[PDB]
């Protein structure tokens, strides 16, 4: 009850509940780039590429980011299964891996972010408004709500000569 029902571990776990959906806001919305030739204004994403002058023509062609963000979504889903099952049956050891997959799901958007930047750099201007700063707020959420959940579930630095990690109870 001490590492799983403390409020400092549930403020963090509710914070991941924000970043679980903001990284889902990014992975469906294709709004994190603006092609601006000057009409051929196109808005890039992972899955659909839509050129807007209504003449809303959304289609596909980017593959790297898409493939990389199967792992960012999937890892998060797997992480939840460790985290949803670690609040019951008095097991708290289980949470330790749940904090691993949220760092990974954090860092598998950050490849995605870097992968999407190259596409806009190789292809007329660039501007991101709606879903780069979404995912750069779900990167920084999942990457840092994962490391803090880790240190809020690893026991403590021992602080005394007698104490040891994995110390009884």
């Amino acid at each position: 009850m001490s590492p799983t029902e403390a409020p400092k571990v549930r403020v963090t776990l509710f914070c991941i509940l924000v970043g679980i959906v903001l990284a889902m806001t990014a992975v469906v919305s294709d709004h994190w780039a603006v092609l601006s030739p000057h009409c051929e204004a196109a808005h890039f994403g992972l899955w659909r590429i839509c050129t807007k002058r209504g003449e809303k023509n959304c289609s596909y062609f980017s593959i790297s980011a898409a493939a990389i963000s199967v792992f960012s979504l999937g890892f998060l889903i797997m992480g939840t299964i460790c985290a949803l099952m670690a609040f019951r049956k008095k097991r708290d050891y289980l949470l330790r891996p749940a904090s691993m997959f949220y760092v990974f799901a954090g860092l598998c958007l950050f490849v995605s972010l870097e992968v999407m930047r190259q596409s806009v750099k190789r292809m007329i201007e660039y501007y991101y408004s709606w879903s780069f700063a979404c995912a750069c707020a779900a990167f920084v959420l999942l990457f840092l709500g994962g490391i803090s959940l880790l240190l809020f579930s690893l026991p403590r630095m021992p602080q005394n000569p007698w104490e040891s990690c994995m110390d009884a109870e």
